[PDB]
């Protein structure tokens, strides 16, 4: 066929069951990630295939960096939360991967600050408990699926893209490819 199970995706023999749609793992220490979001974006190209009343959601994951990966686990709670996430995404990726500027959690806050959400509104977030429960969806979500690499993404709960298996001689085709296959799983 021309798309193969071991070739453009796998299966996971543990179906997640109550899986988002089309689900998505990154850390902003990842290289790749950056990659994904900077180079590539691959989330909005995605976005521009999948059918009507498809939804999209993008987790981060604690497995890099320490403890500020798992403060950029909450960050990202935070994010959510204010529906900021298209505002912080590339300065966050930016400081830890290119400018080497965050290195604490008032680090990060200065991000969102500098991006304008106001300090007060960021604190009280970030110890809220509506934070909090978006933490623990986001770790309930890896441990759903084994993650243990990033980026990923999974469809449906079912299926697990495999980007190793395209071609990356020219990168929109690339892109293509990888939105073409999250559709074609989509509609499977």
């Amino acid at each position: 066929a021309q798309y193969e199970d071991g070739k453009q995706y796998t299966t996971l023999e543990k179906p997640v069951a109550g899986a988002p749609q089309v689900l998505e793992f990154f850390s902003f220490f990842c290289p790749h990630c950056y990659q994904f979001e900077e180079v590539l974006h691959i989330s909005d190209n995605v976005k521009k295939k999948l059918p009507e009343g498809v939804k999209m959601t993008k987790y981060h994951v604690n497995f890099m960096g320490g403890d500020l990966g798992k403060d950029l686990t909450q960050a990202w709670a935070v994010a959510m939360a204010l529906g900021v996430e298209d505002k912080v995404t590339v300065p966050l990726f930016e400081g830890v991967q290119k400018t080497q500027t965050i290195r604490s959690a008032s680090d990060i806050r200065d991000v969102f600050i500098n991006a304008g959400i106001k300090g007060e509104e960021y604190d009280a977030a970030w110890n809220s408990f509506v934070v909090k429960s978006l933490v623990a969806q986001q770790e309930k979500a890896a441990a759903d699926v084994q993650l243990r690499g990033v980026p990923a993404m999974f469809v449906n709960g079912k299926y697990q893209l495999n980007p190793q298996g395209m071609d990356t001689s020219n990168m929109d085709v690339f892109v293509q490819q990888y939105a073409d296959t999250v559709k074609y799983l989509s509609e499977k």
